[PDB]
């Protein structure tokens, strides 16, 4: 069965990769969906983020990476996908997640949003933390794949 | 007794209408006050928002709609109003509401901020949700009055 | 207009007294209702609590003190009261309040639960904290009326 | 694929039944597991709760109801089940759920705890609310299956 | 400078040991104070707990282990200690810690309660979790010192 | 022992001054570090903020005021400081403080971030609140030092 893992992935972290790998143990097919969050000004374009994720996930079976500019549930409806996966961390805004899950279900009544728990080691990181630290030249090697560390380093020069 | 229900109402949703109606069961006179939130960029002007609300509330007795550009407690002091009504949702920033209630009371010692609980159906909606969904062409009809759905549709063109 | 301010008041604190005083600015008649909480083992009997509160509020106009053993909304329906007042503190279980308000409104549709915010000075106290400190002989004089400090002291000799 | 939906179910509510029906959209087999919570004193025995749930879910395909007295992950390991399903409400202790998910995953590395969101209607109810209202003679009919309203009625005599 | 690390320590976990080690990098003298929490029924007596802690910390310099049955601030006042150290975890009741810090500062105005953050790995563990798991015969080896795993095993036979 | 109290101090409030005074009873040397928060647009420059704080703390022994534009831990590493002090309020985003403490300790393994509790009177105030109220011409006298009230008044003209 198919699921979508939607997110800004700006950039993708090792926490995200963990959720992807784990989600694949429940859903045979996973779409990692780089989707526009209108409440964020992103560092990387949607396509830059897609290419990064593809490099990073390159030898996982069962995973496809895509981008979406519109209403999330329209992507799912169009492709006949009825499951959304999201990760929950200690630093997650829980009411935000609930609000969106409930809103999405109202817009798409067949939808199920399924949450996995971040492991302890990734429960307090975020893309935002990663970018902030990299932008001041800190080491983010333990939080992101090497592809992403390179990409961040370049963007901090450009 | 008179109370002010202050908010961005950008736009007013069914959750807001519910708090208005319920607040009127306690306070015989309610001022719905469209007030500037300096931490928000608003979709509709203060006056567009007043007009929607007036259309929406248009046969409710006991309600007046107004706008205010300054310090909220100044409106209440000038009009002799000593009660502020606000709604509490599952998705409400509780510390923000407390902070603001306490700051307002510091500024205006006779003030009481009184909170009502949003019903379950409205406890996870907000104007922000409504606008985001409308802006991507989703149906917001379950969350807003039809006057507002119309207004949002126009604004999105 | 009539309102009920229901609670364990076990014992009543200066924080409760503040909410009573403030609620009386909005509601002409206030019933302070000593109500059984089935999730607590109380220190004082319902009647001991009623008596302390009466001593403590003795010269406030507009306040009546009463006790109730049953379903809270039944007290209100019986007496034609449609407003419940509760205080909100930094240490309040917000979800429990919200749950109870919404349950109470499902049981009694005309009901409105209204919340006042505890002042900063009382926003981190509770009857529980008071009892625990008095139990170990600490001074609770800044948190409770003198009558209550007295009653606590006696109870911790018994 | 099999999952276990573990809980006190003391008693089962319409919120739990909703999660069960929805989980069955994802998992082909669901074990509803009446499991001992050592931080709770139950109203009904584990076996009373099992019988109630079996009455309630009687014509749902794909569900089994069972009881477990020990460590949750031991039941899953024993039966080769590697998914746990839980529900998330507005009134859920989030940090408790995370703790327990993380602890269970430590104890059983192949485990995944999967969370579904309770609908708005069921996001502010709990078994504990139901029992407290029932015990004071309040109507809990909109929160529990009729079977459970009956059982609560009897127990309170 | 002297500090007290007060707690139930029922039993001491690796999370507590981490806080102790780290607090010693700031405070040259640390008193680990096994103190009675009246809102808990403890598994081990205060003396059992002291003994376990002493076994566990046996070759740490700068640490003393003690017990206290009364009001915490009375121990501190008696011994001229003005700093209390507590740990903060993702599963900490933050309002309970604040309440108690503020209450303690009210009862002893010179006191400062200082909080350290638990590491990610210990941020979701508690003595309570440990005891629940052990009680049902689960491995708590990664969460407690071996002395404690042994003590827990014995207690679960007794 | 030396500690850094880092913050935007935009502007410094009486709550910050209280944490400074109290931190000085534990740490014989305190550096108040005006540091860039990249998630905020500041009202005052780093140097305006440094100068305010210096006026405000002028007769406190043991305190130095400084500014830093980069990674916070780099300031500490450079100066051999291994303690960071922060304040906890009712209105503090706890998860954010935790996240940053843990991240900082990852980047600088000798570091301890140590938290003091804001007194009740300061537990619901913030520089943001102050700015918002001052902006609308409200009295912020009870929340900031008179030097800061003045500075805010100027800025608003
Ligand atoms: C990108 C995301 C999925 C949120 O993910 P994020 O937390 O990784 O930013 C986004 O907010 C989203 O859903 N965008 C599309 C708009 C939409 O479908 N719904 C918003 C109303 S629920
Ligand atoms: C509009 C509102 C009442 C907030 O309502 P909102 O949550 O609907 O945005 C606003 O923040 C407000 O009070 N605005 C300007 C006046 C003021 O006094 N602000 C300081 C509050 S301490
Ligand atoms: C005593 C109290 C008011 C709670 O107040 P407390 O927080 O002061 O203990 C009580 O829990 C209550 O409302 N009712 C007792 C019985 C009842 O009505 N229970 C169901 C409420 S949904
Ligand atoms: C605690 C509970 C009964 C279920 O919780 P519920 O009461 O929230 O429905 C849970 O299912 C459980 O696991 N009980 C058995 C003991 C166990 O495995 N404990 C360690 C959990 S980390
Ligand atoms: C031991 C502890 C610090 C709590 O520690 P714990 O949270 O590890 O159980 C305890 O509750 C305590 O202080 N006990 C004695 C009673 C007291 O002095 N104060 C509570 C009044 S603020
Ligand atoms: C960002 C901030 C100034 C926050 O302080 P504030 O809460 O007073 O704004 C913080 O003190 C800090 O660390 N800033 C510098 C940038 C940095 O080092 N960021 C990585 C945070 S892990």
């Amino acid at each position: 069965m198919k699921a979508v893992y939607p997110g800004s992935f700006d950039p993708i972290t090792l926490g995200h990769v963990d959720i992807i790998k784990r989600a694949l143990s429940i859903f045979d097919e996973l779409v990692v969906l780089v989707t526009e969050n209108p409440r964020k000004k992103c560092m990387f374009t949607l396509e830059e983020r897609k290419k990064l994720i593809e490099e990073v996930l390159s030898d996982l079976d069962g995973v496809k990476v895509d981008v979406h500019h519109g209403l999330l549930v329209d992507y799912l409806k169009k492709h006949g996908i009825k499951v959304l996966v999201r990760g929950l961390r200690a630093v997650t805004d829980y009411e935000y997640e609930l609000q969106m899950a409930l809103a999405n279900k109202k817009l798409y009544s067949d939808l199920e949003t399924v949450f996995l728990i971040a492991s302890e080691k990734f429960s307090f990181i975020s893309s935002s933390l990663v970018k902030e630290v990299a932008l001041y030249g800190g080491d983010v090697t333990e939080w992101v794949p090497p592809e992403v560390a390179r990409a961040l380093n370049e963007k901090l020069k450009e």
